[PDB]
């Protein structure tokens, strides 16, 4: 009976549901070769799917049309519109070459999925809520302790402000990219670009980790519940494979829901395969996470009023959102569509797109930085890593409506490559790095603005040439204050191989404070202070 | 080329656990198409279109291969006795077929295309622009006693008016449309095709006329229209079994507004799905949204409409294999079959929550169910099954009958399996319920009807078929359906396309053959609406 209800043909026709192949045969190891290339050298940008790029997909339908030839001489060239050279610079072999392009005119393998079966075998609880201090059994002091990355190692360093010491070191998933506090200043949250979280107890005789869970195979977001009366409720994460992003507990970090990002696109309107997610930031209006969407160009507020039915307000801002902060007020949300080369503004109360701004090539603002200009008004500002502008924009469509949502104005630093612009309520300065560079001195040095004076020019503090260490790249990356706000730190960020520092700058006056080396310190990248993360203070 | 080193570490996907699939038996272009045209012909309707589908193991390679080829091909030629039917044993395919299938399954699933925003709009049409429409009734028929009627193989449905008993218009739509929506206001009907194409009629022109269409997707089933104060002919929203979403577009000229995705996490197992289908979709009265059914996942989606631009959605999670449903008398629960979960969940569309989920009999298959008040049970909904037999009364009045409220308060017995709709009406005193798929041909042309007021006496078996005089052929009677009035019931005898069919209409009062409707032109006759029934869902 079930079976004769169920028995009709499909309304799907045979004939338009297509067979994938007539792509060069090559053995198991020739693909495998192809194939750990891939995911070593080519993923980043194009994903997992060969749809994550400007330009056309390297999916089978398109290579196959382009050719063996085709894709062998663009792989060797590359363009200059973003896809490096590799036969040209001598990075890959025309062995190595002409196996990429038959590769790519194969179906793109699949990597496992990763549901809520996955997370709880890895979710594991290593200190439980009710086996937790009731006070804080340390003399630090946790406002201004520092969350170092220590990439390469997989692992984190709490350095106390003050004394410049490391007070610990501490294993996490493999390099962390970003460190964020629990609304309560109590808890330290990391997360590994494999995924991998890890929930640090500041209150403990000795800091140390309470909990932890996989939410994917690649991931680089986490954030915790900010919004009055939630503090320690939840915890977020975003991950770029699969396309999702998992809710938990924010005391035990039990896995609660888990929601896909696969969708259609802001722009085009189709169907978009594999929707990284990028940024995420709570509010402080709504009971709401603030995601990114890379891919489709979405902003989605995830209400987590009610987490057993998920309520998630989607709008739709511009293609490939990426890093992103708050305005002075904590009310707007600045985030950079990197490639499309604007800045959506996110209202967070009234919760729609308050406008997209026009700015430079490729902006990298990080969370950005806030500063009172002289003339129009509060404005948020961003550098870029496609030139060497400064975008600042207005912020206050109350009392300066004429510039809310404006490139008001523009300043210009050493060059492109830019990565992070910073700031703080206390300082007069502004500091931007320059990572990515290709000129050595200026990507190892950075730039610092009067915030008295604009007009004139910035001045160069030679960063990796104060920490003495020797040779290497020697990149200087993300300037990040104190809680009092009178000193900058900096990340020489060298090999693994190499000796690498973080360098301490008196922003009263511009001169070398301190410098921090040590054996343990290998690959420091971001650095997060306890206080200004916490309470977003930028 | 800062840029470019910015974006060139390595990827944190490990390249050693992302596999190439592969390892499935040879097999050319002709034996590939040949078993292609079998598995959509045949066995996509319950295992989809990536094989993930049907309860049991999936038929993708990584299972598929496990088995092997010999294992694959007994249980395609056998069967199970869940469900899955013999393919061998009753010849309906031969051993050659059956070994491609067998060998077809163990390849990767072939892919079918995408329907985004280009392809929706390209399919779009307005017909007839609103401002060169009547601003009034233009003929003088009574609009809401006409019958929208399914005239399946044919790609059309035909008006039927109520009391004369005749048909007033046939109009070319979508193949097999499947079921007929009224809009707010009374004035458009709505029909989708099982190829997911929308025509809107205008019931006010001279002669009823098609004034927009369009194609949201390669395979559907549903369609439905704003019902909340305030928005007439607002919006429309339509749901597709491929690709895995739901589509909202202009009430007025069907312009594609809004697409979302329905691939997601299952509300069981909350692991990925890559294909769940859009069941039914209703209207909510009690907020600016529509209620929409994901099957696979088992989530029922509260989409609000009151900002289409900026899309916001409260997820439901139920029961898996969501189908049909409907409302409760008040209007306010949303009571849906999750049929091979054997249970019917129940939506709070005021509080939006899930208010419980009732268990029930074997497949559950209410349609849009049926309303009556209980002389020891109050109100309560009921639904009959293809599982088996009975039919389950559920209590929906939690205000005064808490007691009873979500509870299988009674069964009832009907003439057995295979049954696909229930139905009564407010000014009527009796229940139908049909057995279209039950493999005894004297009980699937016949329907069972119940007294309510006299729930303990058996149900009289009128024979719907057998009043057609209509010759040879299956003659499977489904879908009982009232007329304006209630005081008639409406029968389809879905006969072959080579055959003769008919409209059977019954005296509700007396429960004597009232009228036979015969016409060429009907053709395949299965769902049958009411104007007036559907777009007040009087059930
Ligand atoms: C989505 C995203 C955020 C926003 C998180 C948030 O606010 O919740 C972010 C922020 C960050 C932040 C946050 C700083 C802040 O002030 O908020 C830091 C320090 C950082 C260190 C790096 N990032 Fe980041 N970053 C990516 C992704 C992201 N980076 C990439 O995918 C990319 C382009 C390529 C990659 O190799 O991962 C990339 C490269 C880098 C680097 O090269 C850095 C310097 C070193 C590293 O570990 O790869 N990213
Ligand atoms: C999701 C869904 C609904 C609810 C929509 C709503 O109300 O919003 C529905 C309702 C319906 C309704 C609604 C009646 C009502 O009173 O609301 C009717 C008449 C109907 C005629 C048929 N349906 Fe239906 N039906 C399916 C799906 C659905 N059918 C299938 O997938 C299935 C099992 C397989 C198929 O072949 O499509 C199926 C078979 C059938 C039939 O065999 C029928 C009798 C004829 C046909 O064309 O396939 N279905
Ligand atoms: C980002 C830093 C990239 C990396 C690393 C690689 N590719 Fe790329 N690629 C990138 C962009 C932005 C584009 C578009 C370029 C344009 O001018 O349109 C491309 C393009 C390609 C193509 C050509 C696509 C086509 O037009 O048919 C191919 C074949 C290609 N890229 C291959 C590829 C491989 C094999 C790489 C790793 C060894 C690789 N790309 C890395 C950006 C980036
Ligand atoms: C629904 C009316 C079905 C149709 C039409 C077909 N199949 Fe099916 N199949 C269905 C169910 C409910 C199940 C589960 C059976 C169980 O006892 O668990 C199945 C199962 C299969 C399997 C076996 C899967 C496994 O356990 O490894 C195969 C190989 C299979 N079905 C094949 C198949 C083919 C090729 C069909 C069309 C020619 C087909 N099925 C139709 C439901 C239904």
């Amino acid at each position: 009976a079930a079976e004769q209800y169920q028995g009709a043909a499909s309304a799907v026709d045979p004939a338009h549901v297509v067979r994938t192949n007539g792509a060069p045969d090559m053995s198991e190891s020739e693909f495998n070769e192809a194939k750990q290339i891939y995911f070593q050298r080519c993923a980043g940008c194009h994903g997992v799917l060969r749809k994550g790029a400007t330009g056309k997909p390297l999916t089978p339908d398109i290579t196959q049309q382009r050719g063996q030839q085709y894709l062998e001489a663009l792989i060797t060239y590359g363009t200059p519109l973003g896809m490096p050279n590799w036969g040209s610079s001598g990075e890959l072999s025309k062995e190595q070459i002409t196996l990429m392009a038959k590769y790519i005119q194969h179906t793109p393998p699949q990597p496992p999925e990763w549901g809520m079966p996955e997370m709880r075998e890895s979710w594991k609880v290593l200190v439980k809520p009710e086996d937790r201090p009731k006070k804080q059994l340390n003399d630090l002091d946790l406002p201004n302790l520092f969350s170092v990355t220590l990439r390469d190692a997989g692992q984190i360093a709490l350095v106390d402000g003050d004394s410049k010491k490391i007070v610990k070191v501490i294993d996490t998933g493999y390099a962390v990219h970003i460190s964020r506090m629990s609304a309560s200043g109590r808890y330290l949250l990391v997360i590994g670009r494999d995924a991998r979280i890890d929930m640090i107890d500041l209150w403990a005789k000795e800091p140390t980790k309470v909990a932890e869970i996989k939410i994917g195979i690649e991931a680089r977001s986490v954030e915790s519940s900010k919004f009055k009366g939630y503090e320690d409720r939840y915890t977020i994460a975003g991950a770029y494979w699969p396309p999702q992003f998992a809710i938990m507990d924010g005391e035990t970090l039990e896995p609660k829901q888990i929601v896909s990002t696969r969708g259609m696109t802001v722009d085009t309107q189709t169907y978009h395969p594999e929707p990284r997610v990028a940024a995420i930031i709570a509010s402080h209006e709504h009971p709401e996470f603030i995601v990114n969407v890379k891919e489709t160009g979405k902003v989605l507020l995830v209400n987590y009023k009610d987490i057993d039915n998920l309520t998630v307000t989607s709008i739709g801002a511009a293609p490939f959102l990426h890093d992103g902060g708050w305005d002075s007020s904590h009310r707007y949300f600045m985030t950079a569509a990197n490639n499309s080369n604007k800045v959506a503004v996110i209202d967070s109360k009234d919760r729609r797109l308050s406008a997209l701004v026009d700015v430079g090539k490729t902006p990298h603002p990080g969370r950005g930085a806030n500063f009172v200009h002289p003339k129009y008004g509060p404005v948020w500002s961003t550098s870029h890593l496609g030139d060497g502008s400064i975008s600042l924009i207005g912020t206050d469509p109350k009392n300066h409506p004429q510039y809310a949502w404006k490139k008001v104005a523009e300043l210009q630093g050493q060059g492109g490559g830019s990565l992070f612009i910073k700031t703080h309520p206390k300082s007069s300065h502004l500091y931007v790095d320059t990572t990515f560079n290709p000129d050595a001195r200026i990507s190892q040095s950075v730039a610092v603005f009067d915030l008295k004076n604009l007009d004139a020019k910035y001045q160069v503090l030679p960063i990796a040439e104060w920490a003495d260490l020797g040779e290497g790249a020697k990149r200087v990356v993300q300037p990040e204050y104190n809680k009092r706000g009178d000193e900058v730190w900096f990340s020489v960020w060298n090999g693994k191989n190499d000796s690498s520092a973080l360098v301490v700058v008196d922003d009263k006056t511009l001169k070398l404070k301190a410098v921090v080396k040590d054996p343990r310190l290998i690959t420091p990248t971001g650095k997060f202070n306890v206080y200004n993360t916490q309470h977003d203070v930028y």
